[PDB]
């Protein structure tokens, strides 16, 4: 059926350019590839605080992916994932925002090191929780386990680890693998 | 997983160049939205006779659908539909000629008039048939009838009918609607 898709990616202060950059390009990569399906999009940038790039509406008025984000600006400051994630349940899907009433909820959150808050993201818990951790931060173990608290169940199809930016385009290769014309 | 697709064309006398252009463009259509992904797909034109236009190994070694359908020349001449879909089954889904072992086979049947032929396609019957009966030629129930031997069932699901070559093209977006990324 329908699906609302919502990245909400991180825009902290360790994220180099570059980095930030190829974040930028994994997002529309994904909405090209799934341009003219059941997908809409919506797009979210936390560090401290958060900014809906773009919502559900923007994406249907001008699908337009690389239009969408070409106003993005690189925030460099903390990493608040608990507020971040409440934020998208609460602010993004609404249908005022041109959220679908009974489409599938999906959330893509991508971040390169541990949430600098804490709570609960209990009002997010029936959208579908995919959380991408990429860089150094996320070597230990310990460091990744933080992370299957804002994803959903199991963390092993859920949470993914990403040593380098670089390898997401690795994952993107790899989504598309994933993709099916359904019966 | 991995799912082995074969376009069967009808290249037939009754097709005007632009109806025969627009049924390649819908090929192409179909091929370059599931680019990068599981699926791999060959071609076949077929009239009176038979032409397997690209392989499975050729895809794989081009994946440049517009590249790979550039020397197609319009057969026009009968439809001998029962003998075409035999011919794929035996002739084109062979390990040899690039198709995977245990992939799922799909026939995608494109076609303008009733088959000028007769016998079985019991050797095709393990692959996922859809047929697409366009024109003129099927604007009776009887007509329209014939094709459900061809394609999977139920004939609600696997037969497509369009009043004209133009619709293919609604054809195609409908079909965008229903790929998701499967988990
Ligand atoms: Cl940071
Ligand atoms: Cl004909
Ligand atoms: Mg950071
Ligand atoms: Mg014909």
């Amino acid at each position: 059926g329908n699906v609302d898709l919502v990245f909400l990616f991180d825009g902290s202060m360790s994220l180099q350019p570059d980095e930030f950059q190829k974040i930028l390009d994994f997002m529309k990569d994904v909405m090209k590839k799934l341009s003219n399906t059941s997908y809409q999009f919506a797009a979210v940038q936390f560090s401290t605080s958060y900014k809906t790039e773009f919502d559900f509406s923007d994406y249907v008025k001008r699908k337009d992916p690389d239009a969408l984000l070409k106003h993005v600006k690189h925030m460099l400051l903390l990493t608040n994932t608990f507020g971040a994630i409440n934020y998208v349940a609460t602010e993004v899907f609404r249908e005022e925002l041109g959220a679908r009433p009974d489409a599938t909820k999906v959330l893509i959150i991508i971040t390169d090191g541990e949430a600098t808050d804490s709570g609960n993201i209990d009002a997010a818990k029936d959208i579908i929780r995919y959380i991408i951790g990429i860089g150094k931060h996320f070597q230990t173990k310990e460091s990744q386990e933080t992370l299957h608290k804002f994803a959903s169940k199991p963390a092993s199809e859920f949470v993914k680890i990403l040593d380098t930016f670089e390898k997401l385009k690795d994952l993107f290769t790899e989504l598309q693998k994933k993709i099916y014309v359904i019966e």
